[PDB]
């Protein structure tokens, strides 16, 4: 019955594209009664590799994979779509300092909003993935003209699930019983995983976890995490980011438990306090494609410390793209 | 939900299993009802990867991975597993000539063989996805006294998913109508597409296609895909394998469509006159947790002619395998 919709996905050759794809194709991101048309974008340079990803696409016979297009130009990836996830994102080059990064970024987030805001539905929903993945979804807004900021989005999800992950480890507790997570602010080192409202099986987490814990081993494991992963393996965690990006588009178009939320990064308009403009993760709950931020709850001391950190830390940013002229 | 199932899974820190494993969690191998236990095992040197794939997978916070446990010990790996699949095999090295490559995968297949025997549920049931996967299949179902050799299996899903791809493509419909697929014979370059019992959309495929389309271009290409990936992408076919990996295992444990049926290679009972005991790909329907070969195909010369050779293919490296002293 559903007609398909049509999701773009730039960064298709990478390796996290490589492990999206996949499952986006089988069904996992927007349900299984779902058909969707995979419109895929690479730089001219990928596009040979991006072919081999495509004839592995057509060889799992996917009977939701409505359709499949490759392109490496923006107007025809977000030609009509309802989803775009911009995982793409400046690589890291020598001598290639801090403000090179930025502008190189600023680029592409530039022509990728543009390209969103004259040929993509209106109600185009928008994850950034690439990093920084904040302040390229501030980029983006900023650059899409007739669009609504609230529909651009960055990516804090994986932080999230690895604060599940760590939690229910920590409290031997299956992680499906984790409720009301929250990780605030940036996605960076100074993101701010908040346990004071989370729940473990009913009870408050700091219940089952003392401070100690909380402040000198739950924060930095949380935040030392991809670093872990790339000691270990030897490659950035992309199967693990690839999952977390499936969540936050499916949760936000399927909606949230009763009961839960889950973090996403989005325009803040003072929630919280938090200055307007910057993509800050707050906690959200949604329905039916929209979402909203929880509001009302009680933010103690040790919280706004570290909530204002990362503020801070996003105004800053925002403050050099704009002193390159990006926004 | 159901009790969870033990899958171990061999070659756990390699590309096809990096692939796998994230879908297996979420439930896309046996339901989304049935909650698994994932039992990992690698070689002693890629253990430190392995562990950052472990911590991956604990990043998805999968609410049906009932637990994890990763191993260099066979029979830690496979005890009271209910599904086994058996990715890693004898690398190719340097001057390392082809019975050297029979006699290092001999070693594999023999001790994984025995563990399975000694340690895995009785009914276990077992996927070779390794190259050469027959053979190996071979190696390990000899090699394991008290387990059905049934429940032994090689995978030639990937090229049955590659030939409907192709025909899908030819014919403009889509994959989802494309039904009776058959390849036979051997995972290798005489494996035998069989468009004669194929249906496109209700039609005979060969209404719509001619032979020579067949002999000359179908026929090659099929052969050929696994090479073209590679020479696009710079890198082996891991997440389509990995997906036929999992359709294989699914459509064996949870049951084929009505009029419809896959390919399997499992050891010849003597069907259409194959050789008994060789590991070989036949058209099979499966239902709970059986499968059964379709018998009673009419099969005219240009099919027998195929049959045979790579028939006689698996028999001369059984031969070798024998002489080995393997079996
Ligand atoms: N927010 C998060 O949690 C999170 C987590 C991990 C990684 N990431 C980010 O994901 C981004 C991509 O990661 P990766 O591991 O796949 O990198 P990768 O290098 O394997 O792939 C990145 C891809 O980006 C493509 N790309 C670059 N510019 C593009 C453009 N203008 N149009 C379309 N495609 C373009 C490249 O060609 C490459 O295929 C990085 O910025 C990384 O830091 C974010
Ligand atoms: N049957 C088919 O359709 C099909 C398709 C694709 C690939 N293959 C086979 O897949 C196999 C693996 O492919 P890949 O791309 O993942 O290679 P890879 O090298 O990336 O991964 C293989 C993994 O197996 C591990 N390994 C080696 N010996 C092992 C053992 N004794 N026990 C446990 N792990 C062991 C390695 O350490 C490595 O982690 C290859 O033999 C390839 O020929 C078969």
């Amino acid at each position: 019955m559903k007609a398909p919709v049509r999701v773009a996905v730039t960064g298709a050759a990478g390796q996290i594209g490589y492990s999206l794809l996949f499952r986006i194709a089988a069904g996992e991101m927007l349900g299984k009664d779902q058909p969707v048309i995979l419109q895929l974008l690479e730089i001219p340079q990928a596009m040979k590799a991006l072919e081999g990803v495509v004839m592995e696409l057509e060889d799992c016979a996917f009977p939701l994979l409505a359709g499949l297009e490759a392109t490496d130009d923006p107007d025809v990836a977000f030609k009509d779509a309802d989803y775009a996830l911009l995982v793409g994102a400046a690589p890291r080059k020598a001598g290639m300092e801090r403000r090179d990064l930025l502008q190189v970024n600023g680029k592409i987030f530039t022509e990728q909003g543009r390209a969103l805001a004259e040929v993509a539905k209106k109600d185009v929903k928008v994850l950034v993935v690439g990093n920084p993945a904040n302040t390229n979804a501030l980029i983006a807004y900023k650059n899409a003209p007739g669009l609504n900021p609230r529909n651009f989005t960055a990516m804090t999800r994986l932080d999230h699930n690895r604060a599940k992950a760590q939690l229910a480890k920590k409290t031997g507790t299956g992680v499906d019983r984790i409720r009301r997570m929250t990780v605030w602010g940036n996605h960076s080192s100074t993101m701010f995983p908040d346990l004071f409202h989370a729940e473990v099986d009913g009870r408050p987490a700091l219940e089952l976890v003392d401070m100690e814990w909380y402040e000198k081993v739950f924060i930095p494991t949380v935040a030392q995490r991809g670093a872990a992963i790339i000691q270990a393996r030897g490659a950035s965690s992309a199967a693990s980011a690839a999952n977390a990006a499936i969540e936050h588009i499916r949760d936000w178009a399927l909606g949230t438990p009763e009961g839960d939320w889950v973090s996403m990064a989005v325009p803040s308009q003072g929630e919280y306090g938090i200055p307007e403009g910057i993509v800050y993760s707050f906690p959200v709950t949604a329905k039916d494609g929209a979402y909203r931020v929880v509001e009302g709850l009680e933010i103690n001391e040790f919280a706004r410390k570290r909530m204002e950190i990362t503020a801070q830390e996003l105004l800053d940013e925002m403050e050099q793209v704009k002193a390159l002229g990006l926004i």
